């Protein structure tokens, strides 16, 4: 069946760096002479809410300590950019990978690199949901881990900086530019994330998957448009299907239109039946297409 | 919880392509001996392989074994079990640190799934009962390797990958060429044993459980181990090793293992329409290291 896998941490694993600010300590991550990581470093040992502006006019350079494998690196200047902080080194990362900074949207799969005090722990797979959230795994001290995607022709791209956890448990981190996904606050304020939608991009694809292992019993004989799903999707807590052209590849290789998966989603929201597909006793919205295509072809 | 691999950059840099004529799969580089399955030189046949005639008619000049693109000098090779050990004209000066351990069921471990000679993702999974894994991988996989990072920086080797089954379970070998469950790797049929369900890992799955704030399922009802056991065995179960390795986590939610495994008889055949962590029916994915360390990092 489908498994979640990460795609291999080497590269960016050479790019973690230990951030103190005084008795604070997170990650960074190092790329050319620039340490990149969550502003909230320099917050104070107080409860109440942060004003980062007197924070980073307060801020002294000597307060900082970065390293990597113990290594200290010479802290040059610093300046914020939304929730992050750029730190200027005297030292640029020899070990830099090709890449790009690109912002996610809903939908897309990307990789964690789990990191604590410096180093790096776990690597996982996860999806941005619909609220702007993760569902990693992480402890205290995991802020400022990387989260990336690797290209064909092998340029990174970092798309994750991890900031807060939510009451909930759910996970929430910035863009490489500062941005926090879904602009939550790097407060220590109770905020509630919108429920989330089912990835009705992520449900096809797992059907058509389903469909490539001989999974058949659930198959509706009937069609609904795009234009119905939608209709009742956004009655029913799915999102939107984005466009049957995009499934070209999985509706080829299975004989199988969008349409009627679609059709099989609406049946398939109501229960299983006792009934399984793939392990699963319920839609599931954890894998992408292309994450399918990759897995089953290798393309 | 969260399955999670360990992190690949000291793996990925031992990882090569091997290819005996035109058959190409993946080897391990440590020091200066490539590992990768034996059968590389299998002839292109639909019969069953005699790999001393194989071995002894192989020829060195037919092997090609590279790292990112680099090619290897070839000087020899050896045959253990289902192995072969290529020396090759140089030592791999990124050879991390390394033992090489046998994995024994219900151990977690890393797999790094190769094609080509190069890392396409990775995963943890766990030996099963029957002594294959679950893992995601496709043509060529074969060779890929799993591995373990002690806390100290030590890389057990323990998995380099063999054969598909045709229930698509997956049987690989360790690298003293001893393969798991003592499967072949020959075109035959093959069917792997009947998967239990991994006791300890589900005793560790319901404390997490536990300590999530999730107990609608908890039996004040107490079974003992031997007794837990003897169930186990009728109904598709591991038994469970021990008690006292749970002891911190007992302690925290003052639950004890033999609730637990009252518990286990109690959900053994569903959750009635509710769910534990999301699970619809009981969990085995997660080691009590596991539940420990991505809840407290100990
Ligand atoms: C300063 C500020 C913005 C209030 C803050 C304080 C602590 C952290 N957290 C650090 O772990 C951590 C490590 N180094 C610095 N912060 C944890 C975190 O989000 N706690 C609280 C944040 C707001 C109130 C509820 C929970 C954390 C992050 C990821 C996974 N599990 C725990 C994040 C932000
Ligand atoms: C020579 C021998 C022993 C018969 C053989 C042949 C092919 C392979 N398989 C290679 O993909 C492959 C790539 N390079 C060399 N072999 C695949 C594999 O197991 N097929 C068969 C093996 C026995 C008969 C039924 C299935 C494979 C697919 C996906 C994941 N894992 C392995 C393994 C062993």
């Amino acid at each position: 069946g489908l498994k979640k896998m990460a795609q291999p941490s080497g590269c960016v694993e050479r790019c973690v760096v230990r951030v103190c600010y005084g008795s604070t300590v997170l990650n960074g991550v190092w790329l050319g002479d620039t340490v990149t990581c969550p502003r909230h470093v320099i917050a104070p040992s107080t409860t109440v809410l942060i004003d980062y502006d007197h924070a980073y006019s307060t801020m002294r350079l000597h307060n900082f300590s970065v390293s990597h494998n113990g290594v200290f690196l010479g802290v040059v200047g610093v300046t914020m950019h939304g929730s992050v902080l750029r730190i200027k080194v005297s030292q640029s990362n020899v070990h830099t990978p090709k890449h790009v900074f690109k912002t996610l949207k809903p939908g897309d799969s990307f990789n964690i690199l789990a990191c604590y005090e410096g180093i790096a722990s776990g690597v996982f797979g996860v999806n941005l949901r619909t609220n702007f959230t993760i569902k990693g795994s992480f402890i205290n001290g995991a802020c400022g881990s990387p989260g990336y995607n690797v290209r064909n022709d092998g340029t990174v791209e970092f798309c994750y900086l991890h900031q807060i956890e939510l009451g909930s448990g759910a996970h929430v981190g910035s863009d490489f530019t500062g941005s926090v996904y879904g602009n939550f606050d790097d407060q220590p304020s109770l905020q509630v994330e919108s429920a989330n939608l089912m990835l009705s991009d992520n449900v096809v694809a797992f059907l058509y998957a389903a469909l490539l292992n001989g999974c058949r019993w659930w198959l509706c004989s009937t069609r609904v448009n795009v234009d119905g799903f939608n209709e009742w999707a956004m009655a029913n807590g799915y999102t939107s299907v984005s466009s049957v052209e995009c499934y070209s590849i999985l509706a080829a290789k299975t004989g199988v239109s969008v349409e009627q998966l679609l059709a099989s989603i609406q049946h398939l929201h109501e229960g299983f039946g006792g009934k399984n597909i793939l392990g699963y006793s319920s839609l599931c919205d954890e894998f992408t297409l292309a994450e399918v295509v990759k897995q089953m072809y290798g393309v």
